[PDB]
């Protein structure tokens, strides 16, 4: 008969999912953001430019103000319209002569007399072109496109766990278990050797695996605990949908008190830990202790949840069980984010190198 | 006594191995293949070369055909024999004047008058040398040598699972369990507190852990299932070797219906999940539920497989249990492939950068 | 009642921790050490330098000996004191004329007449500055600072497992279980539904989960084994602290015979495998099979260890359970080491590229 602790294995696997939800899943990768360095190189290039070049960025009446493109259109016989936004950004602080002199000092160009500035300028223009080619590389934008957001990933995880964008509070306000489709009795709600459950997410699966009910507190209702049953008071033969208080008495078996470092490997391990616990039969697969007939919560029956989507003849969880597919999508997105973070560290180092060289007066003359 | 579901833990661990076999393990890493970019840079270098240089690649009678190295030997006083294959490859389409002009346009060199082409040529020759130095780096060939193939990895995984290069079909055609050495009774086949099993791979270990037999369908034979026993009909006291139909009734408990993304971490976790389930005793270690004496399939004995290779005094699975060592070899190969993929993305980005610069007419003049 | 094999799940999880200790955890990452290449580039730069430059590194009396900085101070009107150590290192072998000629040959500079050496020198000085900028990048020292040592990581792991810098020998010499605080009886030592254990590390937790004692050899004392109980002889109602012989009879259930490749993912998986096995109650969480009251080792009570630090209302193991926090610290340090190894492969490849170019006579003239 099913008794105390018989579902500890399954509880652990499902809580490894639950604990990811809320805002607890964290992208601690940070990001290689090299825009600061690129902007500095472009500003250094403008600072070293011939004064008639910086003069193109000035208003013809107030030389301290930026050129307006209606008042002074960019000549059609140039490619200046393709490059103006970045040029004007680099020029804007330099329109102030005192700021231009301050930047000349910041970039180690203020000791240069005209012919020596001309020489350095050639090297700076070359380094600047190389910086743009490295940082504007379509592959850089490719990696940047594969960068995910903690908010987006957290939303998808809460969809897998709760079918909501956010984790329900401790009263489960706004949440209805089994999407309002619970009926009849525990075995109808949780499934059997022939029928699937009414669960659509990981939380409600955990509830079927771990909740006690009115009839099994002395025996099977202790399957996920030690000494004392959860005490849900669930009476599904009379009132099929458990209340929020009931759900929380099961969720509190899981660690909602810490954080998890999001990595594809971590998600993969957690999904496999559930997926291979599914006991594949002819018509359903069962998660949880099962002895006979159905997941009715009786000690001679089962404390479990059943799925028709995978059996001993078909189906993989990450494709065919919706909540698990949703979580596998997070693993996929994380793998791409991880590859992008690695790739983007290269232009970051390269831009730092170029800025070091561009600020080295001896190299520029060389 | 051993009964329904008592081996779910062990089944899950072993199915995490089985599911890797067949063609289901996938190298989704793809590869940084930068040959296209290197070839383009070399062709651009040849396109910009002085016409007497491209003329070295022509047949002396038909200037549209490539030079034959018997007819017109490469002068011994040059190093041209060290470089000819790559040069001739770059020159071949350019021997056609219309194609040479088309390539001049493709690479943004067709607007250049002779003295301006000479200037650009100097920069192109420098960028081309840098491209070769980055992409021919012995460390690039080092990483390329550490690139593995999905086919090779899949073969090794099937060796660990089945002792075959490929996964047996659903009738297990061509396969003999226990390599033909099964004899006597279940406990001789599967092992005991004193003797190791006759299994040599992961499939036949799973069979010992999970198969029902003629004597235990009502009790221990349900150790890996829910309601209904596998129904192998195995009668090892009479006919020791199980048939292919019998083997499949156990393999279908595992997910052979999806795919797994090959990573060293994923293999490592799956091996550890088996290895630390081995219950280490004085003379053998046991995988599966064991109560007394041996792995005979009796509910008072064990549903299990035994190994002499590791005990409470010696042995690590990834070195001393052959099937597990074979799988650990895949983890090792995957770790190197992963490091190589990371390293090779650097020359890929660098070559894209160089091609961007080489096609920028303003940079070339700079 | 708790009987044979009921704690195999928990044993496996805890042995996945124990097996990391000793010297068995291995940083097989190796390291990108590019100092050899940087030193060679700096020596090549000095080899190609004008002879009056190399003469600055000579003693004024014995031209074969290095300049002494008291005898011949570095002029205050230069920045030579900022660069001398690396310059003198590059110059030292070259003070010997025969060695200078040998290095000229090694670096492919010995065929160069004076005007051709002048041309090559310009390129070498430029490549050398680029090498320093790439390898002296503050981000390189940042990554190098995030490089961990196998010795440091191994020490922290032994602290989590044993509260010692090193793994106790097979007699547990120098080690006292429960830090000398064991008293009264097994349930006082190991904890209950209301009180935490006296364990302070992972080894002593494993002992509470897996040791037999004088009263349970026929039943609960077989929870972590197959046929034969560990045979500790522990009599905690009389002598509370187990002896070293007793401890070893439990540790030998774990794999202390192999090695583990240190990775953050591997540590993360092993911690989660323990943490989510903790059965969270109102006042304690329990690791191990528990039926009633306490972890007394009785078959009707529990074979387990209890923690007050996490419950169904608070606490995450990697922050609030000291031994687990200590191991989580290793995961954190490993993640940074892994990111640093990846980042540092970039300057390594770049320096190899530069050395290839600097040794290419045709490129230098270009
Ligand atoms: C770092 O800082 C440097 C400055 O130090 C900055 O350099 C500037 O780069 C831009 C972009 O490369 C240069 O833009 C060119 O500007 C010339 C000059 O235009 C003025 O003068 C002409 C002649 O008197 C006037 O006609 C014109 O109205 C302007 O007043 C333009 O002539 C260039 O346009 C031609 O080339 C483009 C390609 O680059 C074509 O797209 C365009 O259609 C033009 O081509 C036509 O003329 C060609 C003649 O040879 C002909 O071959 C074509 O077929 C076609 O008919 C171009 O816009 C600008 O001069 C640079 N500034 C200086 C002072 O040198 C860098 O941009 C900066 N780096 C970064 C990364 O920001
Ligand atoms: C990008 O595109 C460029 C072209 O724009 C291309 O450049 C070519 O590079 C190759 C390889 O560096 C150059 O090859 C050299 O060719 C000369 C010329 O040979 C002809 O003319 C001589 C003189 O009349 C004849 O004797 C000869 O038979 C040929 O007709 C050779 O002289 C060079 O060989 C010497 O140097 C080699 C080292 O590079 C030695 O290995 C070789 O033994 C030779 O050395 C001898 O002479 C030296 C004299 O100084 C002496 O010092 C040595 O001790 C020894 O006695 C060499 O083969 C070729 O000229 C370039 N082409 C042009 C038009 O400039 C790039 O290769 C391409 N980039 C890439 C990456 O593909
Ligand atoms: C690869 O190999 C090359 C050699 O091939 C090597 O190059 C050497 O680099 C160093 C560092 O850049 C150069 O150091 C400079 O040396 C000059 C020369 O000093 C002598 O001669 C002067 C004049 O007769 C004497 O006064 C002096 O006592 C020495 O005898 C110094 O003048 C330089 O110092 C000035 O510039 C520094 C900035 O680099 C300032 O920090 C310093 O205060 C000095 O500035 C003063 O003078 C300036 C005059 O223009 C003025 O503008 C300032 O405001 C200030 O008043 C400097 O120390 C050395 O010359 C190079 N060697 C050669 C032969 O060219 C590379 O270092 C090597 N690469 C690597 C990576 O190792
Ligand atoms: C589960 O199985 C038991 C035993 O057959 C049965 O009594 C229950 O009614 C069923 O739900
Ligand atoms: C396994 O153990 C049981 C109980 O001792 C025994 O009856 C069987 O014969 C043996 O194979
Ligand atoms: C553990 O629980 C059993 C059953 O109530 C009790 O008999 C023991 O004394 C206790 O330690």
């Amino acid at each position: 008969n099913i008794g105390t602790g018989d579902n500890v294995l399954h509880r652990a696997a499902l809580c490894g999912i639950i604990e990811l939800a809320g805002k607890r899943a964290k992208l601690e990768t940070a990001l290689p953001n090299f825009q600061n360095e690129l902007n500095s190189i472009l500003e250094l290039n403008m600072t070293a430019a011939e004064p008639t070049w910086l003069d193109q960025f000035r208003d013809k009446d107030d030389r301290s103000k930026p050129r307006d493109l209606t008042k002074q259109p960019l000549p059609k016989d140039t490619n200046w319209a393709d490059h103006w936004t970045a040029w004007a950004k680099a020029a804007l602080p330099l329109l102030n002569d005192e700021t231009h002199q301050a930047k000349l000092k910041e970039y180690k160009l203020a000791g240069l007399q005209p012919e020596k500035l001309e020489r350095a300028r050639n090297t700076i223009r070359r380094l600047t072109a190389e910086a743009v080619a490295k940082a504007q590389d379509p592959t850089v934008a490719e990696s940047t496109a594969d960068l995910t957001t903690e908010e987006d990933l957290q939303k998808q995880i809460n969809q897998a766990v709760y079918s909501k964008d956010t984790e329900p509070d401790d009263d489960f306000n706004g949440y209805t278990a089994f999407e309002g489709k619970a009926s009849t009795n525990r075995q109808t709600i949780c499934g059997s050797a022939v029928a699937g459950s009414k669960a659509t997410n990981a939380m409600d699966a955990l509830f079927c695996v771990c909740a006690d009910d009115r009839t099994n507190g002395a025996d099977a209702g202790k399957a996920c605990v030690a000494g004392t049953a959860p005490g849900t008071g669930w009476n599904p033969g009379v009132t099929a949908t458990p209340t929020g208080t009931m759900l929380q008495k099961v969720r509190k078996l899981c660690n909602t008190h810490g954080k998890t470092t999001l990595s594809a490997a971590a998600i993969e391990g957690r999904l496999t830990a559930v997926g291979n616990l599914l006991t594949r039969g002819s018509a359903t697969s069962i998660l949880g202790s099962f002895l006979a007939t159905d997941c009715s919560g009786d000690q001679g029956s089962g404390m479990c949840v059943a799925y028709t989507e995978v059996t001993d003849a078909k189906g993989t969880p990450t494709k065919d069980i919706p909540w698990m597919q949703k979580l596998d999508s997070v693993r996929i997105k994380l793998q791409k984010h991880e590859r992008a973070v690695e790739k983007l560290g290269k232009p970051q180092h390269d831009l730092k190198t170029i800025l070091t060289l561009a600020k080295d007066p001896a190299y520029l003359q060389l």
